[PDB]
């Protein structure tokens, strides 16, 4: 979209969820810098009137700001032309089906909206893709996309590519079937949809899909139905509830798929042993856990790389695909950096999916490494949950080395990424499958999480995606479940789950400014400019999967609660973090 | 209470709801003043995890803060020893009966807690007087006082007298019978209770009640039975849901009663005309609308003055009674200043209730003045709603010249009060009484409100309670529903319903600092000191009666909703103020 390109190119705006199509989350503004960040102070705050995890970020287009709250997903439009104050312009309150609340696995969170040609597009938890007039907030059109009865809920933030609104949804834990569709920007009608599994026609494979990497899986083999048992692909997960990227020059949309569904691996293979089930090409559970590159016009996939075939830990691969150009191995190549849940930082050639680098960015014991030739992980049997009635320990836990919280990078130094990380393990015990009803809880496994190192759960690092070494490592008592933000002022912004919003030096990582906000910070900090002055805004309010024991009011005495999070939350004082929702803005 | 006197005498604390027994709401901390307030910035914020109106204020004792949220009335204990940061000590979540929400007339608010001898006392909306251990938050004792089935809800903040916990409740609009009782600070029973009407034995009228002012009403006449029709006193209102004060030297507790029940005056008298109904001593509806001075040990009343006999406007007299010594009429007299809802600022001799001054602090057209000789208002017929089916305009509206938002005064200059004010009128149309069921809405009147002057709703004034003239008047386009705070740094603090927190100069009223918070401010600002640094804290989140159309989600197309607030709220952009709940702390 030409308008999105113009807006995102202007450093004064935050026109895209991740600041641009490449999801760099980098701001060239330098008014706020290392020299004066000590004087950072709140300018104004805005309550959302809603309580639960406040994920995502606001959108800033010139003098206007748009905020999307969690369920019921209220859209607030604010006038910020004065910079040091705000004025509510209008409010859009969609009437939703509350069944989506109980059909949501990890919270009633929303990851933001997108803007283009005077229109605002967002996803409601009940699966509606809505387009509103940016000026008056009048509903231009809404299209029912996700079905709650099939276990699908639309948590992510869609993006706009030339004239289409592309997005997915979640629901692998409810037996849903992943889908990624495009809707006309002006009409809202569906143009095409690509399933994460099923026959080749259902996946919309390109004519030259993985032509350069036949070892990744090609068309004409119907891996979407064969790498699954009889018809488990119908409940085979693969939901795309993560972040979406776009390469204008190459005309490629990048997105990833979730887990293959239920957490009992024996039910995703006909083999009886871990060794036989992991036989290559037999039960890969494709195309779940795959990084896709599709053409926006038709949706045909140019290439696709599955990171975790035959999943056994719920290592959803949806994490954002940051696009940058890095000089590595003697030349400048168009790279795609992706911090996957499985604990591996993948560096791929965004032109054909070629594996450039794959290093562990957290403790990883389920796999030895990623085989460069076959592109498959060298799994460790004693750290792969397979049998029913046996608990197996694994690093990282189901939450992985990094969940949906996005990373940030400065393109001028594309090899150094600022990334929040999870540092806890788990013991997952598969259970017997009690039903095959789509739209109902479809996990069948008991989980227990202990933080790897007591007193240390989250870690904000300056990780070099080429050498696999971190410049600095900041350990935090609470998890680092907020997005990152890097600025040309020499600062890196992130927030902790107990409410601390911090600013650190990009070079050393020492904290230069910090303030404890109202609640846990699971939003993504943004940087924009109004009236010639720079502002930093971030959402607060505990929630998400990490905050489910609090937002859902679960019992702290049941450690298995929340898929293995209640016990860890109860042990690390999460229940003492009050709920909330509020946008904090700072200036110098 | 001895402990309370010392904690309140120490300027570093805010140990009482109104900073002290006299409710002066004045802080001597000059560490923050008129020359550096421009640099006042937020130090930290704490979300309550609860929505709707956040009235009241926190309690700072040493370096421990206690905050009482609105329903379910969660009590948060914060460790503020670090000063610029906070840590939760404990949390108390009471199990309540949800009908208290539907039985609450004007939002699910709470006005704070009191502290003494390591104990925290507060009121739950469902009518429970709770005492918690300050250190651990454990429940020391719980006593059921207010009955929801009888239309009673406990919104006010109790205070701790020597060894008694005294409090009242609300529910005049539900046909409740007002009561004011005391409870043992250690065990928790009711030591005594005094009704606002009924036989003299129920009102606890001492042998020397109104000795120096027989024209007020004396014991032995059973006015609480005569001034009402046959048995309407059973639903005679008089609830004491306002602020309570205490004079240790005189050993007297000060509290006032509310309206006498329904808003259809023809049902609170057996006369057929306004003149006959207003005959003195016939239908006074005593002891509603009465300022009471009682002995804490027995509860017997030393004196009582009814400001509005035979109420016809719902001019609840519960407003705070600030106790100060003022040099007037040739000498320094122990006074009681009270900005009543009827629009008159009463200055009475706190020893016997003698009327010293009665000045109009806002536009008042229902009464010409207050006669000293009779102590009764000179009513204006054309502005006194009486008959059924006749809309009658009145200044001020039912919300009065000033609702529960407390005023502030510096005893150094006891004649000048910093008081928020309401500046809108109404057209009240009495209606036929459809029922006599206690516990159900008991009003029977169609109300419509409109600001007296366009573009002006609230006004923060510097009012001389002796001369009746205002030093300065600050007009606000939104209501000034927040309490006031005055400091020895030459500053006065208050907030607006749209979220603006302001710091004005005491001498001129000029705004020296202002910031828009997350939501409407209906909380009371406080000043305290920790680690040698002065801090300013206030609660935010729209609510209360003024904000009920937003918190209750009332139809904006129903002007009569919220007892007339909906129409005015819909016209002055109240619906664009998001809900919230968050405590903000500032420092220089
Ligand atoms: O597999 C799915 O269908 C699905 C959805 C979501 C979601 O929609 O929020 C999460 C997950 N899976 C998941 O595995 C996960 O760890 C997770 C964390 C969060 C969050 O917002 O904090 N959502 C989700
Ligand atoms: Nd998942
Ligand atoms: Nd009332």
């Amino acid at each position: 979209n030409d308008d999105v390109l113009k807006l995102t190119e202007n450093p004064k705006n935050w026109a895209a969820p991740g600041k641009d199509y490449a999801n760099t989350r980098h701001s060239p503004l330098k008014q706020i810098n290392t020299q004066n960040v000590k004087g950072l102070h709140m300018a104004w705050s805005f309550s959302t009137g809603v309580l639960r995890g406040h994920e995502g970020q606001p959108l800033v287009i010139g003098d206007r700001m748009y905020v999307v709250t969690p369920y019921p997903n209220i859209v607030w439009a604010l006038d910020i032309s004065k910079g040091n104050s705000y004025e509510v312009l209008w409010k859009y309150a969609p009437r939703q089906d509350d069944k989506a609340v109980s059909t949501a696995c990890c919270d009633t969170v929303n990851r933001g909206a997108s803007y283009a040609d005077g229109k605002i597009v967002f996803n409601t938890l009940d699966g509606y893709v809505v387009c509103l007039d940016a000026n008056t907030g009048k509903e231009l059109w809404k299209t029912k996309f996700a079905d709650v009865n099939k276990g699908e809920t639309s948590t992510p933030a869609p993006i706009i590519v030339k004239d289409k609104v592309v997005t997915g949804y979640g629901g692998d834990e409810f037996g849903a079937r992943g889908r990624f569709a495009a809707f006309d920007l002006n009409s809202g009608k569906m143009v095409w949809q690509a399933y994460s599994n099923g026959p080749d026609s259902d996946v919309l494979l390109g004519p030259d899909f993985n032509s350069k990497h036949p070892e990744y899986g090609q068309a004409g083999q119907d891996l979407g139905v064969k790498t699954y048992p009889d018809e488990e692909w119908k409940r085979g997960g693969g939901c795309a509830w993560g972040w979406y990227s776009y390469d204008p020059k190459l005309d490629l949309i990048y997105y990833n798929t979730g887990n293959p569904g239920l957490w009992s691996p024996s039910y995703r293979t006909e083999a009886k042993t871990h060794e036989e089930a992991n036989e290559p090409w037999k039960w890969d559970n494709k195309w779940s856990m795959t990084i896709f590159a599709r053409k926006p016009d038709t949706g045909e996939a140019v290439w696709g790389y599955q990171m975790t075939p035959f999943d056994q830990w719920d290592y959803d691969g949806i994490n954002e695909d940051v696009l940058v150009d890095i000089t590595v191995d003697g030349s400048k190549k168009p790279c795609l950096v992706h911090f996957d849940r499985n604990g591996f930082c993948y560096v791929l050639n965004r032109t054909d999916g070629t594996i450039i680098r794959a290093n562990k960015f957290v403790t990883v014991n389920w796999a030895e490494k990623i085989d460069m030739k076959t592109g498959r992980p060298v799994k460790v049997k004693e750290h792969s949950p397979f049998e029913v009635g046996k608990a197996v320990q694994a690093y990282p836990s189901a939450m992985g080395g990094k969940d949906q919280q996005p990373v940030a990078v400065d393109p001028k130094e594309p090899n150094v990424f600022y990334a929040p990380t999870n540092n806890w393990g788990m013991t997952l015990e598969p259970m017997e499958r009690a039903h095959t009803n789509q739209g109902s809880v479809y996990v069948f496994a008991n989980v227990l999480m202990k933080p790897e190192k007591p007193g240390v759960m989250g870690r904000f690092k300056a990780f070099d995606v080429i050498t696999g070494k971190a410049r600095w490592d900041i350990p935090e008592r609470f998890p680092t479940w907020s997005g990152a933000l890097v600025t040309d002022g020499g600062l890196a912004f992130y927030g902790t789950l107990d409410g601390w919003f911090k600013a650190v030096d990009r070079k050393t990582g020492k904290v230069l400014w910090q303030q404890k906000l109202g609640s846990g910070i699971i939003g993504n900090p943004i940087s924009y400019e109004v009236g010639g002055k720079q502002y930093i805004s971030v959402l607060s309010g505990i929630g998400g999967w990490i905050g489910l024991p609090v937002t859902a009011g679960l019992d702290p005495a049941d450690p298995y609660g929340a898929l293995g999070v209640s016990g860890m939350a109860a042990e690390n004082g999460f229940y003492n973090i009050p709920m909330g929702g509020t946008l904090y803005t700072f200036c110098v």
